């Protein structure tokens, strides 16, 4: 069964108006800014930025990369795909 969503996990995250998008859960760093409550940092590949987002609009990489994971022509989309697939937990600053 399924546990609460961690730091490392690999998702699709959906934001308006944007494709289900690779991404990641992220850590966040001491004296970083915390994330508001029930909302998780994510780690967008391709673009390398971060949202706030809740469980909602967080699919699991697994599961949801047959539907999700074809070419896009969004900006850094492809991008992300290869890193998600290739080197999801790089640092990618």
């Amino acid at each position: 069964m399924p546990h609460a969503f961690k730091p490392g996990d690999l998702v699709f995250a959906k934001m308006k108006g944007y494709p289900h998008w690779p991404a990641r859960i992220d850590d966040i760093a001491d004296g970083a800014v915390k994330p508001p409550p029930n909302k998780y940092p994510i780690f967008f590949f391709g673009t390398h930025e971060t949202a706030f987002l809740g469980p909602k609009d967080l699919f699991p990489y697994d599961k949801s990369k047959d539907k999700y994971g074809k070419p896009n022509k969004r900006k850094g989309f492809n991008e992300g795909l290869w890193e998600i697939q290739n080197n999801p937990h790089a640092s990618y600053s």
